[PDB]
């Protein structure tokens, strides 16, 4: 697939609550980076065994549906740029994210090397 193929296979995933599915996207030695993370967050997962360490516990603490998402258009298939929406809940809270997400994302091969998945930490502070 092409890199925008990819990031719409991958959002579904996530709304599914599969994220072992999304990890497996990754290139062994791909990359997760949250450029503006909530505090405490690292800002970059390097590897698919690191990547998953860190999501595989997010289906249970959240249900998440994305929405409007819009990609610039590339001279490069093997990357996408692209904007989207997101609408979280949280399982115990019942709170929720509302937040609007920038991503880069580099493909190779139908793998991801980069996903870099800009978003507003204060969106995750302030539940609604
Ligand atoms: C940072 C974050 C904040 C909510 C909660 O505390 C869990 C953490 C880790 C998991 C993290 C959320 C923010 C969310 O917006 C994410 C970035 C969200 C993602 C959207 C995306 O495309 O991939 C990941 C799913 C869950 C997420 O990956």
């Amino acid at each position: 697939m092409n890199a925008k193929e990819i990031v719409v296979h991958a959002l579904r995933l996530l709304e599914n609550g599969d994220a072992r599915g999304w990890c497996d996207l990754f290139h062994p030695e791909g990359v997760l980076e949250y450029p503006y993370p909530p505090p405490g967050y690292k800002t970059r997962f390097e590897g698919r065994e690191t990547i998953w360490a860190h999501m595989r516990l997010f289906p249970e603490y959240m249900t998440i549906r994305f929405t409007d998402v819009q990609f610039y258009e590339t001279a490069d298939p093997d990357l996408a740029i692209g904007e989207f929406h997101g609408d979280g809940v949280h399982t115990v809270s019942g709170g929720k994210l509302a937040a609007d997400y920038i991503s880069v994302l580099r493909t190779r091969d139908g793998q991801i090397l980069l996903y870099r998945l800009f978003f507003n930490p204060l969106r995750v502070l302030e539940p609604l």
